[PDB]
């Protein structure tokens, strides 16, 4: 574990964090995908070999000794909005007990279902809570990964309202 377990948050490509493992915003499919998993597909590509799983799972696949944790989030354009949430709660479950095992003390995550999954909403703190409530049992340090300046600015205000 880390000594003092924390949570931080960087806008910067998740292919270039410091942690110990990557959480990639995976498709069921185990394709390259777009946005945070093509990133991953160019950074980490040997880590897509029987990368598939279903919609609220993760599945870990080695790139080297460098362990990257396939979490897949529901696409809100097919779910209704009650079902999508269950599974977006559910793939970080998922990633939390991925992480325990691998007995890393730091791991990069992005936020599930923002991006082309979002069903064309606004879910920084749906997303960030379902995170909070998985992770806050672990004591892997956390560094979550953004790219838009104002979500930066809130998962940071998030993250120092707790504290
Ligand atoms: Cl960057
Ligand atoms: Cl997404
Ligand atoms: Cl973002």
């Amino acid at each position: 574990g880390a000594m003092a377990p924390s949570y931080r948050v960087k806008r910067m490509d998740i292919a270039k964090n410091d942690e110990e493992c990557v959480v990639n915003a995976a498709n069921p499919r185990g394709l390259p995908g777009d946005g945070v998993c093509k990133a991953v597909y160019k950074k980490w590509p040997e880590s897509f070999k029987n990368s598939a799983t279903p919609v609220g799972t993760a599945k870990t696949v080695m790139c080297g000794t460098y362990p990257v944790i396939h979490a897949v989030g529901p696409n809100f354009s097919n779910y209704t909005e009650s079902e999508g949430d269950r599974e977006l709660a559910a793939a970080y479950r998922e990633v939390a007990k991925e992480v325990t095992r691998l007995g890393v003390n730091s791991v990069a995550i992005p936020l599930l279902s923002t991006g082309v999954y979002s069903g064309g909403k606004d879910r920084l703190t749906q997303s960030l809570n379902h995170l909070f409530t998985a992770m806050d049992s672990t004591d892997a340090d956390v560094v979550i990964y953004c790219r838009d300046k104002e979500w930066e600015k809130k998962i940071s205000e998030a993250i120092q309202m707790r504290t």
